[PDB]
């Protein structure tokens, strides 16, 4: 690949993100003042685990549609055989939902957007999953630290999904191809963004996986006894 082609990669992506990117950051940041009342968390608090349950299985459902979205609109995720598409996805949308996720969360006083304001951990009391929840504000607030921009999650995003190293690969050299493709628009876009310094403070790839795999955990356990039926937007 060219300069010219690696730049038409990066403004692919940078797009795909911008229209699958589900709630638009500008909306994100103009409600940071719109916060739950004590009454409305004592309110979310009183809820069963059951209905805290289906209200936040409602909201993953729907940020994974939106990443699914992204990844069809990947340059070469289609050309990919049906199985790869599926095993990308099966490792990583809801790695992907946990990056996105930073976008939605304020720093300043630790909420995140949840239902159209922004709330603290102590809103999902009922779920009885408090060490969960807490790593994931932690690591939200470790991501907002960097001040992602726009592109940076869309780059980075890509690359969650875009992983040559997920076991029951059938065209494993197609998908090196492709997330080799997309390291050098990442590193490309990085340079001419003076953004070099980001790199060495993204999360271990480690680190991210660990917190999925004990989201996931908690997810199976709550859809095993609670299935419900969503949305979808095509
Ligand atoms: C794209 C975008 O900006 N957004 C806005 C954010 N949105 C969203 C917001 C909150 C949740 C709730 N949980 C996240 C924790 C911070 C509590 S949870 O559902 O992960 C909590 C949970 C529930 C059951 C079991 C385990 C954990 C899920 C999705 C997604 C779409």
């Amino acid at each position: 690949a060219s300069l010219t082609e690696i730049e038409h990669l990066v403004q692919s992506v940078c797009k795909s993100y911008r229209e699958t990117c589900q709630l638009r950051l500008e909306d994100l940041l103009r409600q940071r003042s719109n916060i739950f009342s004590r009454e409305e968390v004592t309110g979310y608090q009183r809820k069963s685990m059951w209905e805290m349950w289906e209200r936040c299985a409602h909201h993953l459902t729907e940020a994974i549609q939106y990443v699914v979205e992204f990844a069809k609109r990947l340059s070469g995720f289609m050309e990919l055989c049906q199985n790869d598409q599926i095993v990308l996805l099966k490792a990583g949308a809801m790695e992907v939902v946990l990056v996105r996720m930073c976008r939605a969360y304020n720093a300043d006083n630790r909420t995140v957007f949840f239902e159209g304001k922004y709330g603290g951990m102590e809103l999902f009391r009922a779920l009885g999953c408090s060490e969960l929840i807490s790593s994931i504000f932690d690591f939200s607030h470790s991501l907002s630290a960097l001040h992602f921009s726009e592109d940076e999650i869309a780059l980075y995003t890509a690359l969650v999904l875009i992983n040559a190293h997920r076991p029951g690969l059938q065209e494993k050299r197609k998908v090196e191809q492709l997330q080799y493709n997309l390291e050098l628009a990442f590193h490309h876009h990085l340079c001419k963004t003076h953004r070099q310094s980001i790199l060495a403070k993204l999360p271990p790839k480690g680190k991210l996986r660990s917190l999925c795999s004990q989201h996931v955990e908690r997810l199976q356990i709550f859809q095993h006894l609670h299935p419900i039926v969503v949305q979808a937007a095509f």
